[PDB]
């Protein structure tokens, strides 16, 4: 390996003694009796110090011929001082250059010419160079681990459902189409049914993150045609509170790991991440569409609560509850989906929720309805065949324990987490209505 | 919820405390004077001991009335008693019905009555029911644990990449094709291309468990359509053998998972998995073609080692070396991608490996060709137009240290690792060239 550390590993027990750091040249000042060399890693920025009475003069005249965005590495030795800015420099003994960079970059890693994001997504690895951009992927691949520990921690086994699928579907709309072989198939949107099956399995408490891809008819800061769903599906509960209550916990557990793990990079991003208060303040629907109309905003009580409805309730519950975390539930029953559990002592209304983070949704989840009979009525009441979800009814019919799950968006949660503009800005390389590469 | 203990859960601890078990009615016996009942839970059997003195009159003619297979949710007390073959019973208080199973059962879930494949297959949720089939998905659970935890030990950061692709067409045959729109597109075989392009973002040490989609031209007891792979690449090493040696690591510490955290499992399905031994043997393609010659087996230079070839040196190894687990590697460069790097030295052969494990390919990989003019005549000498290749080509050019990395089969892994004859038994819906449903 052409490096022992990083920028962010050397602590002052190495002082004095010989490392190897390597990554792309940031900046170079030959000062005449003394040159210095600046390194960027994924974690920062390393300096080497050169003093002409203290280098080989080799190392002396390559380092200003060294240009930015160079590859190189450096073997040295590493010197805590107060003259260094970051506590310590490198001694060069030795400095290789791996790869030379072209010229102009396709970006400026500097981040003094901003770029607009199209470019910056077409050059995602010149983008990343960047202390901010970098900052959100940590953040990303900690929040990932943080949502698969809580699982674990609470009894939940990982499950991997199918992306080429050729069954029914509760809307038929978004789909992409695909051949398979001689068939017809669709990649999946959500793995909803399958989940619902392995809870006849014995399972209980499973998870799935992964992929779902959906044709979304048009662009919006908030949607991709391809996503990463973090799903679960529980039994033997006895209400959809019980769902709720684990999914905040589990929501709670991703900031407060990403609080505790990354702020350094919350710091980069100049962004100060909430301690989480649950639980979370619930929010009927009956109660949501009351607030949305003395704001002049008008939903007809059994429709669904649009997207500006959801942008003045999150700003309502900021400045009435200071919670950027609350959840939308007891939903009329036909808003929701037909597996969905209505409430027995009051049908028009079901046990769906959806938890809103900054005014947007980025969980969708509810108790199902379990009971074979009164789940094929529902299909019916939605206007759809039963016979099309037969494979699926099956599962309910040879012993079915009542059961909840939901599906949590990863960019949704990523996005509104670190309360970022775009979707765009944190999946690597999004794919919509007109984005189909890299 | 219904219950506060699983099967397993239940320890001398509790004896004579409260508790709430649920599952699955197992077995009956109705007997004039007392009832027992056996409900299973994705870890057990669970006793229930129903003394006429001693339970609720209505809980004592309740009992009687269950079937095999309904989903039941027992609140009783802990008793135990070496009369008791699992060394407790629950004398129970409360006992709930939640849902009734109706009758024929799809499987046998006793197992006296054994199922062809694709029958367990069409019925996946009964199939878990079965304690020899639950335990394969809990290893799978625990293989893709063990892996993620080992990658973040290791410095590895998670990154997503697109499943839905434009092209990159690093290959003929074997895509599934599809629409994006307007527009053709297919589904990703592999992460490749865009885990190398994160090679120049200083990510550096990166890793994907996602879904890869092939559209195998034969079926076989090896191969999926679609199956989950779990790739990574890493940058600023300074040859393949880093890589093996990393990628060893891995599959060993995955292995100790299983051997440490699913005894339970490895003994109900009567399987000793053996302690990895490292280093791996590392046998180059020309030896293991003088030893398949030694045998008999004869291989044109040049040519892969067909499945035959690789049974023998499977068997081979594990006589000479005790080596269930080993590597082919220096393989001829016209048999591996033009993103290999070739020995400058000796161009024919180049820095890509096979891990085999049991006989069969569980991993390839290899040291990629980072330097941009040699990569572009490599594409060349393929067949292939680099101008189809222009993003990837692009992170090539503005400073690129050197990587490798490679893409390691989940099912693959789990299979061998378990020695089981169909790559069916280790994935929950299989997708092949006749199965597409459920
Ligand atoms: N196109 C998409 N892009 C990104 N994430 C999505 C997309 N569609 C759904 N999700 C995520 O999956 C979760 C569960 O999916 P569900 O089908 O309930 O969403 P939805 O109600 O269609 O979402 P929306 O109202 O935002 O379109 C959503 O809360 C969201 O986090
Ligand atoms: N159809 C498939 N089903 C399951 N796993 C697969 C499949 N194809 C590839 N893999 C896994 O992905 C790894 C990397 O893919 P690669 O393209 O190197 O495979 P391959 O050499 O084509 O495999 P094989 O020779 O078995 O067909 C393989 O080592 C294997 O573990
Ligand atoms: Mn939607
Ligand atoms: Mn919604
Ligand atoms: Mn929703
Ligand atoms: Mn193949
Ligand atoms: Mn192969
Ligand atoms: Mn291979």
């Amino acid at each position: 390996m052409y490096r022992t550390h990083y920028s962010s590993e050397i602590t002052e027990e190495l002082n004095g003694q010989k490392v190897k750091v390597a990554g792309w040249v940031w900046e170079v000042k030959d000062l005449g009796g003394i040159k210095f060399l600046w390194i960027r890693d994924r974690d920062g920025i390393v300096q080497i110090t050169a003093p002409k009475k203290k280098v080989d003069p080799e190392l002396f005249k390559l380092i200003p011929k060294l240009r930015s965005e160079d590859v190189v590495a450096v073997e040295g030795v590493v010197n805590f001082t107060p003259k260094a800015k970051l506590g310590f420099e490198i001694l060069p003994e030795k400095i290789v250059v791996l790869n030379r960079a072209e010229t102009p970059l396709p970006l400026d890693p500097t981040g003094k010419v901003k770029a607009e994001l199209d470019t910056r997504l077409n050059n995602r690895f010149m983008d990343l160079r960047r202390p901010e951009v970098m900052a959100i992927f940590k953040i990303r691949s900690s929040v990932f681990k943080a949502v698969r520990d809580f699982f674990h921690e609470n009894g939940f086994i990982e499950i991997h459902t199918p992306k080429i699928i050729a069954t029914a579907t509760e809307g038929g709309t978004e789909l992409f189409p695909m051949k398979y072989f001689e068939e017809d198939a669709f990649l999946a949107e959500s793995p909803q049914l399958y989940k619902e099956i392995m809870m006849a399995s014995g399972l209980d408490r499973v998870y799935e993150i992964a992929p779902i891809f959906r044709a979304e008819e048009h662009n919006t800061t908030r949607h991709l045609n391809e996503a990463w769903s973090i799903d679960s599906e529980m039994a033997f509960i006895e209400d959809e509170e019980e769902v709720m209550s684990f999914l905040e916990r589990l929501v709670a557990h991703a900031i407060n790991y990403v609080r505790e793990h990354n702020a350094k990079e919350l710091d980069i991003l100049n962004f100060e991440l909430e301690e989480p208060k649950l639980p979370f303040p619930r929010v009927s629907y009956d109660k949501a569409l009351e607030i949305l109309g003395d704001l002049g905003k008008e939903i007809p009580w059994g429709e669904d609560i649009d997207t500006e409805g959801e942008r003045l309730l999150g700003k309502y519950m900021m400045e009435n509850e200071n919670a950027p975390l609350y959840f939308l539930y007891q939903y009329p029953s036909e808003a929701k989906p037909f597996y969905i559990m209505k409430y027995d002592n009051k049908p028009e209304i079901c046990r769906a929720f959806d938890l809103e983070y900054r005014g947007v949704e980025i969980s969708s989840g509810g108790q199902r309805e379990h009971r074979h009979d009164i789940l094929v009525e529902q299909i019916k009441e939605k206007g759809l065949n039963p016979e099309s979800f037969e494979f699926y009814l099956k599962a309910f019919r040879y012993g079915m324990p009542p059961h909840g799950g939901f599906g949590l968006g990863a960019e949704r949660l990523i996005k509104q987490m670190l309360d970022l503009p775009n979707i765009r800005e944190v999946i690597l390389f999004p794919r919509d209505r007109r984005r189909l590469t890299p």
